[PDB]
């Protein structure tokens, strides 16, 4: 199906993680993988496998917008170990073809809950339950909770109160990540500093689709792109469209591939606990 050409050696400052289609030519993840990869079946790139720590995600504003590592004030970031966690507690990632339009400026995301740790870059369908909508200091952010397709219990599972049935604590673990993850401290004075409500699967799909349009409006060029890259090479529709072969070069002027890793801070092992 798709496949991935790593850049770089994985944790450095030059990594970056570029999607290919089934013939080998470079697309972006972000405008170029179809939103639906079947009826009902909503694709998925994973940035983050479950369980690991490095924050990575596609790059929305570079060429073909790979996957890479997050930085701030010039260091790569990793999230922390919020106890009893070990660093994301889903696969994390998006739907392609999305983009909440300001919202967060990026494909919305999505946690995945399903047993199987994906890979970094793997492109996955993902049958949507719900959606969690979180109030975090006034804005609203959006994670759709879906379960990978392919999940050997995923006829189990078709609405939000499925995984409330087959996976008790999860839906609460989830809130709970992302409210110590958003207020280091803990507890929000109010709601409008932390709130959160799921919705269900009806209305999650609607969500999706708000942002699918928006992202139309995106790559055919009738709302400011804000400085996202929006160069492609598959969309006929698009005036952003590159020619496939002329795109290689985005990816081969870069360090070659190096899978002997930099090894990861050991700080990233600290385990925080709430107080
Ligand atoms: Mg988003
Ligand atoms: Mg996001």
């Amino acid at each position: 199906g798709f496949s991935t050409e790593e850049r770089a050696a994985p944790f450095s400052l030059e990594y970056r993680v570029f999607l290919k289609n089934e013939k080998g030519q470079y697309i972006s993840p972000f405008h170029d993988i179809p939103i639906y990869a079947d009826k009902d079946v909503f694709h998925m790139v994973v940035e983050v496998p479950r369980w690991s720590n490095a924050k990575m995600e596609i790059a929305t504003k570079d060429p073909l917008n790979p996957i890479k590592q997050d930085v701030k004030k010039g260091k790569l970031r990793y999230v922390a170990n919020l106890f009893p966690y070990k660093g994301y507690i889903w696969n994390y990632g998006a739907i392609p073809q999305t983009w909440e339009d300001p919202g967060d400026n990026d494909p919305i995301d999505v946690c995945e809950i399903g047993s199987k740790v994906c890979a970094r870059g793997e492109i996955i369908g993902v049958k949507v339950l719900g959606i969690l909508a979180m109030i975090d200091e006034g804005e609203t952010d959006w994670k759709v909770i879906a379960i990978n397709v392919d999940d050997p219990d995923a006829a189990n599972y078709n609405d939000i109160n499925d995984v409330k049935r087959l996976k008790p604590g999860y839906l609460e673990a989830t809130v709970d990540w992302f409210r110590r993850y958003k207020v280091p401290d803990g507890k929000p004075e109010n709601e409008f500093a932390f709130n959160a409500e799921f919705k269900d699967k009806d209305f999650a799909i609607d969500i999706i689709k708000s942002t699918h349009d928006h992202w139309k409006a995106l790559v055919t060029k009738k709302t400011n792109g804000k400085g996202i890259s929006c160069m492609n090479t598959t969309l006929s529709e698009s005036p952003f469209k590159c020619d496939p072969d002329a795109a290689r070069a985005i990816v081969d002027a870069l360090p070659p591939p190096c899978e002997s890793a930099c090894t990861v801070p050991t700080d990233v092992d600290k385990w925080f606990h709430h107080q």
